[PDB]
């Protein structure tokens, strides 16, 4: 597929990452010094850490799980597949280990945080910026399914990471069933077919992307749909079980009219079709008018991001 083709800068950055990764070796707990907390989520807390021997900065997720040695060793072995997941749209992997009752997963550090954190600072994320995000998510989901036969299964703003170089990468995609079962995470982004028991596919991840795009475009979780008074304040309390019933039984959310392009509205509409068979697939989204316009658009995402969250 032509979408998995890499630019020259992408190929250089991937090769540089792999070159620095080869110099690391077996990760051990005492080789890390904590710098700051990047946030909690998906069963653990993530810290920005320094790997003292190599000097690299990493993101370290610690999942407190009291498990027998055998259980931990299968998880660490199942997570070894992440060494082969190398893509400009997937966060890079360093290693996994067990120490004093906590599983550690050490990955590439994205100094822009997650898009749920960016959204809180920005209020709303512009359409041209969301075009770049859509391209990255589509290509990331394509790489995972095409090169590894993996579904992400948890697309949401907090699982999309960005950095000051303009890169946009996915994270928190399951690869270890033992780790999943051992943990025993919000379902507010799950497709109505997954919430109804009907088995999952990449179409479920496409629903989650469309819902995430709508939330970032309007600045609020779009379910329940906003009132006209909320819209006039935006452009000029359901419990969790009630919310999940709303997703299955009510029409999907949509962007407001007049403030977004029709190509963007049509793009998220084809993502949020409740029937997974009528919902667009990755191949069709890759050639959608909104995506073709966005790829031709020359958006300084890094410049927008650094000024929005104040990286400087
Ligand atoms: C592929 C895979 C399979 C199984 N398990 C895991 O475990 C993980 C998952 C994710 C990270 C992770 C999180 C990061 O921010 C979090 C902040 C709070 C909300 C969260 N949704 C994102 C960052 C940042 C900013 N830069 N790099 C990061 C890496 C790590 Cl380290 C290990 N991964
Ligand atoms: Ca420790
Ligand atoms: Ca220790
Ligand atoms: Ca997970």
């Amino acid at each position: 597929l032509e979408e998995l083709e890499l630019d020259e800068q992408q190929r250089k950055r991937l090769e540089a990452f792999l070159t620095q990764k080869q110099k690391v070796g077996e990760l051990k707990d005492d080789d890390f010094e904590k710098i700051s907390e990047l946030g909690a989520g998906n069963g653990g807390v993530v810290f920005k850490v320094s790997h003292k021997p190599s000097g690299l900065v990493m993101a370290r997720k610690l999942i407190h799980l009291e498990i027998k040695p055998a259980i931990r060793n299968q998880i660490i072995r199942e997570l070894q597949v992440l060494h082969e997941c190398n893509s400009p749209y997937i966060v890079g992997f360093y290693g996994a280990f067990y120490s004093d009752g906590e599983i550690s997963i050490c990955m590439e550090h994205m100094d822009g945080g997650s898009l749920d954190q960016v959204l809180k600072k920005a209020g709303r994320i512009p359409e041209q910026i969301l075009g770049k995000v859509s391209i990255a998510v589509i290509k990331g989901l394509t790489y995972l399914r095409e090169k590894h036969k993996i579904m992400h299964r948890d697309v949401k703003p907090s699982n999309i990471l960005v950095n000051s170089r303009g890169e946009i990468k996915l994270c928190d995609f399951g690869v270890s069933g033992q780790l999943i079962d051992s943990m025993a995470g919000t379902r507010s982004y799950m497709s109505p077919e997954r919430l109804q028991g009907t088995h999952y596919s990449v179409q479920s991840d496409i629903w989650s992307m469309g819902l995430s795009l709508v939330e970032m475009a309007v600045g609020r979780y779009p379910i329940p749909p906003p009132d006209a008074k909320e819209l006039e304040l935006m452009f000029g309390p359901m419990a969790i079980f009630e919310l999940l019933d709303y997703i299955v039984n009510e029409p999907p959310p949509k962007l407001p009219s007049g403030v977004f392009s029709l190509e963007f509205q049509d793009f998220v509409n084809k993502c949020l079709i409740k029937n997974p068979a009528e919902r667009a697939d990755l191949k069709q989204l890759m050639v959608h008018a909104f995506i073709k316009r966005s790829d031709a658009e020359e958006v300084d995402f890094a410049g927008w991001l650094c000024s929005t969250i104040g990286l400087n």
